[PDB]
């Protein structure tokens, strides 16, 4: 991958892509506005970068965030598009770091940084399982 | 108070992992089943949540401004997922925290974490202004 590059990802919000959304298990977020969840902003930047990512992957390979710092900075109704704009900054070994950023039409809604590391699946599919119950 | 550490425990369901989080998204859906970046973001927002809600008051309510956290090992379904959530600072609306999280086998991340006090109903408000008709 070229460092400097940009990729462009848009994602209508869904009515299902709200904070109570993300954690129907929680009552303490039963109460908050039907506004785009960080959590799924943070999904979507990502995807964003795994799809700049893909051609580049030798078969077996895939990745895993391992960073994130953004800020998010106004909130988006269902209805509205996020368009996520990731522009690779750096990479050192099996990391890339992106610059991140995300505006839903109307107003900047976030922007800051990912860490994303490339992995061996099948070696990383054994570790997994030996830490699962 | 400053300096109080608030923890929070979560049971990762099968639900958490990574394909949950967009099954709108192809390449997402392929990736190994672990806890998602993403749900730890909205885990650690809910420990901070918890941690606030007292101190609310009526009409009161928060979101996240910022994140800014690692994600440095993969936890499957079945093992508990505690945050610590420290208070960093109170200065007017904002709420500055770091947190960490932990699965009982490793720490998965730590870093920082910022809310803003808001009124409930004055914001959602605001958000009918971009909800488009």
């Amino acid at each position: 991958m070229r460092v400097g590059e940009r990729f462009t990802h848009d994602f209508v919000v869904p009515p299902h892509k709200t904070v109570r959304h993300l954690y129907p298990e929680s009552p303490e977020f039963a109460e908050f506005p039907e506004v785009f969840a960080t959590g799924f902003m943070v999904g979507l930047m990502e995807w964003a970068c795994v799809r700049a990512m893909a051609p580049y992957l030798e078969p077996g390979e895939g990745s895993l965030g391992t960073a994130i710092c953004v800020t998010h900075t106004a909130a988006t109704p269902p209805g509205l598009t996020v368009t996520v704009t990731a522009e690779l900054r750096s990479v050192e070994g099996r990391r890339l770091s992106w610059r991140v950023s995300a505006h839903d039409g109307v107003d900047e809604i976030g922007s800051g940084t990912h860490e994303r590391a490339v992995i061996h699946l099948e070696k990383f599919n054994a570790k997994v399982r030996q830490k699962t119950p």
